[PDB]
């Protein structure tokens, strides 16, 4: 879990925590109590607390007066690594040194706060399986806790159970009535989900997972909304639970860090992870490097593939057309315009209508532009130079009408957009993963693909079948950093599934 993250704390409670529990170069990140997307750094330094607003409007975390972000934890891993590279406005050195922790249990997975026992007995009975566990605020016992666990053989009958742990809180300690007093219910877990409880006939307490409350029957969804919109919301807590399992997801990004890939990228610090990087290959030799491609393979796993990158460069549209003749990809979604607010997003990689061009070893065609309400399609006839017979049809689709702020005011663009994409690759047997960009290649685009993701499990499956947006969506960002960047983002994946059910 995300420690130095404290949710639901002000500015003066940040100040007060870093000056009487912190040290100089202590440091804690919290939201806005009013805006999802906006946050703040806190720092303690020469015996004084300074706040540096982070924003988020849809494609990376912004540091004011800092560098650009995929994720909270990124972030902060940069900046604890690299020395002298946060700053304050007259060149003084802001150090991250010490996170510091919170003890506050509520944002936790397995936290259900004021939860009965016959309601916790009733979740783990329905919702649970095998390991499932969360704790709860005692009703006899005010500030006292209760472990509760189901076990049993997960394929009714007796065979599972549900047991009850009291956790005491004896002078500001936690303890299950033996062995080690913590400083905090968080470690309590911790430490019995590493050093399991055993029971006197042997039953070992498993603390397998969470129970699962995010998971849904996708005709359901609509009801699921509702319950969401309560009223901060409920969209949002679940956006934020989510982005808590981020440190989870620190993979190394060693070769997008190299020096001879950093004009390669950009954002500096938004990079692909070494272990889910596009690697090219038949580079030039004249190249330090030529395998180097700021975009990742994107697989569900709980057919179709795709490769998240980023809006090319001038100098990396070469690279592109390596990629998707390599992977032998046939489509493209771009899910930005070229310009938006003033601000190149990405460079022109094809040509003009009509018209051919050679990017490096590859030439591209534009046979054809078909402008929809809210797209344009582009086919496009790649080939090898020197090699005729390599000639295949790339089918770019490019959503115009994204706005430049925010997300869509309805889904129907985006899912009409998605279906024509979908009918295209499923009508090209042996078509390679479909190539989704936008600016940084993590918001929209990781938007765009979970989408696509849901909404596959429905064709395949029907509505009457399960669907779990955060466990989805923590599955992409182990592929690629910060997958979905903003809870309007995470609403309008829930709409666009939503009205994608409501239109079959
Ligand atoms: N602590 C909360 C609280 C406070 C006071 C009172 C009650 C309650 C319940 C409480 C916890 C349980 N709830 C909850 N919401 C969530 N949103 C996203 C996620 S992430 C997820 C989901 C599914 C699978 N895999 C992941 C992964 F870890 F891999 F990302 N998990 C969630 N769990 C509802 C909110």
């Amino acid at each position: 879990s995300r420690r130095w993250f404290h949710p639901n704390i002000t500015g003066v409670e940040a100040e007060n925590l870093l000056l009487t529990r912190g040290v100089d170069g202590s440091f804690l990140a919290r939201p806005s109590k009013s805006n999802p997307g906006d946050f703040t750094l806190s720092v303690r330094r020469n015996g004084a607390v300074t706040h540096i607003k982070i924003q988020n409007t849809g494609d990376y975390y912004d540091l004011y007066g800092g560098e650009k972000f995929a994720t909270l934890a990124e972030l902060v891993q940069y900046y604890m690594e690299h020395h002298g590279q946060l700053k304050e406005k007259n060149g003084d050195v802001i150090e991250l040194k010490y996170p510091l922790n919170c003890a506050d249990p509520t944002s936790e997975r397995w936290f259900h706060g004021h939860l009965s026992g016959k309601e916790a007995e009733k979740l783990l009975t329905e919702k649970g399986k095998h390991g499932s566990f969360l704790v709860r605020e005692s009703q006899s016992h005010p500030g006292d806790f209760v472990l509760s666990v189901r076990t049993g053989d997960d394929k009714n009958d007796g065979k599972s159970k549900v047991t009850h742990v009291m956790i005491r809180c004896q002078e500001l300690k936690y303890d299950v009535g033996g062995g080690e007093r913590f400083d905090s219910l968080t470690d309590l877990v911790e430490h019995y989900k590493k050093n399991p409880m055993v029971e006197t006939l042997g039953t070992v307490l498993q603390l397998k997972q969470p129970l699962n409350t995010t998971r849904i029957n996708a005709a359901e969804i609509e009801s699921r909304v509702r319950e969401l919109s309560k009223l901060k919301q409920g969209f949002w807590e679940e956006f934020e639970t989510l982005q808590q399992q981020e440190c989870k997801l620190l993979y190394s990004r060693k070769e997008g860090q190299r020096q001879e890939n950093k004009n390669k990228n950009r954002y500096k610090n938004i990079l692909p992870f070494d272990h889910t990087r596009v690697v090219l290959h038949d580079g030039d030799p004249n190249e330090p490097v030529s395998d180097y491609i700021n975009a990742n393979i994107i697989m569900p796993e709980f057919k179709k593939s795709y490769i998240a990158t980023q809006g090319c460069l001038q100098n990396t549209v070469n690279d592109f057309w390596r990629m998707v003749f390599q992977e032998n990809s046939r489509v493209i979604v771009m899910t930005t315009k070229e310009v938006e607010r003033g601000k190149s997003k990405c460079v022109k990689y094809w040509p003009d209508e009509y018209a051919l061009k050679e990017y490096g070893v590859m030439r591209v065609r534009n046979v054809k532009e078909s402008a929809a309400h809210d797209y344009t399609l582009r086919e496009l006839k790649l080939s090898k130079v020197g090699q005729g017979n390599t000639e295949r049809t790339v089918w770019q689709y490019h959503f115009r009408t994204w706005p430049d702020h925010g997300v869509p005011s309805d889904p129907g663009g985006v899912l009409d957009f998605l279906e024509e994409v979908h009918h295209k690759q499923e009508s090209i047997m042996d078509a390679g993963p479909v190539v989704v960009h936008c600016s940084a290649g993590i918001g929209r685009t990781g938007t765009f693909i979970v989408i696509d993701i849901l909404i596959d499990i429905i064709r395949e499956k029907g509505v009457d079948c399960d669907i779990d947006v955060p466990k989805t969506i923590q599955m992409v960002r182990s592929q690629r950093s910060g997958m979905v960047q903003t809870e309007a983002q995470y609403r309008f994946i829930y709409m666009a599934v939503q009205h994608y059910i409501e239109t079959l």
